[PDB]
Protein backbone atom coordinates (compact mmCIF):
# COMPACT_ATOMS: atom_id res chain seq x y z
CA UNK A 1 0.00 0.00 0.00
CA UNK A 2 1.20 3.56 -0.66
CA UNK A 3 -0.23 7.10 -0.40
CA UNK A 4 -1.88 6.81 -3.84
CA UNK A 5 -3.74 3.56 -3.18
CA UNK A 6 -4.65 4.85 0.32
CA UNK A 7 -6.23 8.07 -1.08
CA UNK A 8 -7.93 6.10 -3.94
CA UNK A 9 -9.78 4.01 -1.32
CA UNK A 10 -10.74 7.12 0.71
CA UNK A 11 -11.97 9.37 -2.09
CA UNK A 12 -13.20 6.89 -4.73
CA UNK A 13 -13.23 7.69 -8.42
CA UNK A 14 -15.98 9.59 -10.34
CA UNK A 15 -15.80 10.80 -13.90
CA UNK A 16 -18.71 13.21 -13.81
CA UNK A 17 -19.02 16.32 -11.55
CA UNK A 18 -20.47 15.32 -8.15
CA UNK A 19 -21.05 16.86 -4.79
CA UNK A 20 -18.62 15.94 -1.98
CA UNK A 21 -19.66 15.15 1.60
CA UNK A 22 -19.86 18.96 2.29
CA UNK A 23 -21.93 19.60 -0.78
CA UNK A 24 -19.16 21.02 -3.01
CA UNK A 25 -18.57 20.42 -6.69
CA UNK A 26 -15.80 17.79 -7.18
CA UNK A 27 -14.53 15.47 -9.91
CA UNK A 28 -12.17 12.42 -10.29
CA UNK A 29 -10.29 11.39 -7.15
CA UNK A 30 -11.40 14.03 -4.55
CA UNK A 31 -10.38 17.06 -6.74
CA UNK A 32 -12.43 19.99 -5.32
CA UNK A 33 -13.58 22.29 -8.08
CA UNK A 34 -15.23 25.22 -6.31
CA UNK A 35 -17.08 26.08 -3.16
CA UNK A 36 -19.52 28.04 -5.25
CA UNK A 37 -23.11 26.80 -5.66
CA UNK A 38 -23.19 27.34 -9.37
CA UNK A 39 -22.79 24.33 -11.58
CA UNK A 40 -21.67 26.60 -14.33
CA UNK A 41 -19.00 28.04 -12.28
CA UNK A 42 -17.81 24.37 -11.58
CA UNK A 43 -17.84 23.47 -15.26
CA UNK A 44 -15.78 26.54 -15.92
CA UNK A 45 -13.12 25.53 -13.37
CA UNK A 46 -13.09 22.03 -14.71
CA UNK A 47 -12.33 23.10 -18.28
CA UNK A 48 -9.68 25.50 -16.99
CA UNK A 49 -8.09 22.60 -14.99
CA UNK A 50 -8.12 20.25 -17.94
CA UNK A 51 -7.46 22.54 -20.93
CA UNK A 52 -10.44 21.35 -23.04
CA UNK A 53 -14.17 21.88 -23.28
CA UNK A 54 -15.32 19.11 -21.12
CA UNK A 55 -18.98 19.61 -20.58
CA UNK A 56 -18.55 18.07 -17.04
CA UNK A 57 -17.11 14.73 -18.10
CA UNK A 58 -13.47 13.54 -17.97
CA UNK A 59 -11.63 10.30 -18.81
CA UNK A 60 -9.69 8.01 -16.39
CA UNK A 61 -6.34 9.40 -17.41
CA UNK A 62 -7.43 13.01 -16.92
CA UNK A 63 -8.60 12.06 -13.41
CA UNK A 64 -5.27 10.35 -12.60
CA UNK A 65 -3.44 13.35 -13.95
CA UNK A 66 -5.24 15.80 -11.62
CA UNK A 67 -4.63 13.24 -8.83
CA UNK A 68 -0.84 13.13 -9.30
CA UNK A 69 -0.82 16.96 -9.30
CA UNK A 70 -2.84 17.06 -6.08
CA UNK A 71 -0.65 14.60 -4.11
CA UNK A 72 2.46 16.49 -5.30
CA UNK A 73 0.86 19.82 -4.07
CA UNK A 74 -0.03 18.28 -0.69
CA UNK A 75 3.54 17.02 -0.03
CA UNK A 76 5.00 20.41 -0.99
CA UNK A 77 2.50 22.29 1.07
CA UNK A 78 3.69 20.24 4.11
CA UNK A 79 7.40 20.90 3.36
CA UNK A 80 6.72 24.65 3.03
CA UNK A 81 4.63 24.96 6.15
CA UNK A 82 6.53 25.92 9.30
CA UNK A 83 4.16 23.97 11.52
CA UNK A 84 3.86 20.81 9.46
CA UNK A 85 7.37 20.30 8.26
CA UNK A 86 8.90 19.45 11.60
CA UNK A 87 6.12 16.90 12.32
CA UNK A 88 6.53 15.34 8.92
CA UNK A 89 10.34 15.15 9.37
CA UNK A 90 9.93 13.40 12.68
CA UNK A 91 7.59 10.58 11.39
CA UNK A 92 8.14 7.10 9.89
CA UNK A 93 6.98 6.34 6.30
CA UNK A 94 3.55 4.95 7.14
CA UNK A 95 2.62 7.82 9.47
CA UNK A 96 3.91 10.32 6.90
CA UNK A 97 1.18 8.97 4.49
CA UNK A 98 -1.49 9.61 7.17
CA UNK A 99 -0.44 13.27 7.49
CA UNK A 100 -0.51 13.64 3.72
CA UNK A 101 -4.02 12.19 3.72
CA UNK A 102 -5.24 14.77 6.21
CA UNK A 103 -3.71 17.61 4.18
CA UNK A 104 -5.20 16.43 0.89
CA UNK A 105 -8.70 16.39 2.45
CA UNK A 106 -8.55 19.53 4.56
CA UNK A 107 -5.81 21.75 3.32
CA UNK A 108 -2.61 22.80 5.03
CA UNK A 109 -4.23 25.59 7.05
CA UNK A 110 -6.79 23.31 8.43
CA UNK A 111 -4.32 20.63 9.53
CA UNK A 112 -1.94 23.25 10.89
CA UNK A 113 -4.81 24.17 13.23
CA UNK A 114 -4.59 20.86 15.11
CA UNK A 115 -1.95 22.31 17.47
CA UNK A 116 -2.23 19.90 20.32
CA UNK A 117 -2.40 16.73 18.09
CA UNK A 118 0.67 17.75 16.09
CA UNK A 119 2.66 18.22 19.29
CA UNK A 120 1.66 14.80 20.48
CA UNK A 121 2.58 13.16 17.11
CA UNK A 122 5.98 14.87 17.29
CA UNK A 123 6.52 13.42 20.78
CA UNK A 124 5.46 9.97 19.60
CA UNK A 125 2.61 9.77 22.08
CA UNK A 126 0.42 7.62 19.79
CA UNK A 127 -2.47 6.73 21.99
CA UNK A 128 -2.77 10.28 23.28
CA UNK A 129 -2.66 11.74 19.73
CA UNK A 130 -5.47 9.34 18.55
CA UNK A 131 -7.69 10.47 21.40
CA UNK A 132 -7.20 14.19 20.74
CA UNK A 133 -7.55 13.73 17.00
CA UNK A 134 -11.12 12.30 17.52
CA UNK A 135 -12.35 15.48 19.27
CA UNK A 136 -12.84 17.35 16.05
CA UNK A 137 -15.52 18.31 13.56
CA UNK A 138 -13.48 16.15 11.06
CA UNK A 139 -14.11 12.94 12.99
CA UNK A 140 -17.81 13.72 13.68
CA UNK A 141 -18.55 14.56 10.00
CA UNK A 142 -16.49 11.74 8.29
CA UNK A 143 -16.12 9.19 11.04
CA UNK A 144 -15.17 6.04 9.03
CA UNK A 145 -12.46 7.80 7.07
CA UNK A 146 -11.17 9.67 10.23
CA UNK A 147 -10.96 6.28 12.10
CA UNK A 148 -8.91 4.78 9.26
CA UNK A 149 -6.39 7.74 9.43
CA UNK A 150 -6.37 7.80 13.16
CA UNK A 151 -5.61 4.00 13.34
CA UNK A 152 -2.73 4.52 10.92
CA UNK A 153 -1.22 7.18 13.25
CA UNK A 154 -1.80 4.95 16.32
CA UNK A 155 -0.25 1.72 15.01
CA UNK A 156 2.04 2.71 12.27
CA UNK A 157 0.78 -0.06 9.92
CA UNK A 158 -1.69 -0.28 6.96
CA UNK A 159 -4.10 -2.56 8.85
CA UNK A 160 -7.11 -0.19 8.60
CA UNK A 161 -6.79 -0.37 4.88
CA UNK A 162 -6.29 -4.11 4.46
CL1 LIG B 1 -5.80 22.58 -10.99
CL1 LIG C 1 -16.47 8.70 6.34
Amino acid sequence: MNIFEMLRIDEGLRLKIYKDTEGYYTIGIGHLLTKSPSLNSAKSELDKAIGRNTNGVITKDEAEKLFNQDVDAAVRGILRNAKLKPVYDSLDAVRRAALINMVFQMGETGVAGFTNSLRMLQQKRWDEAAVNLAKSRWYNQTPNRAKRVITTFRTGTWDAYK
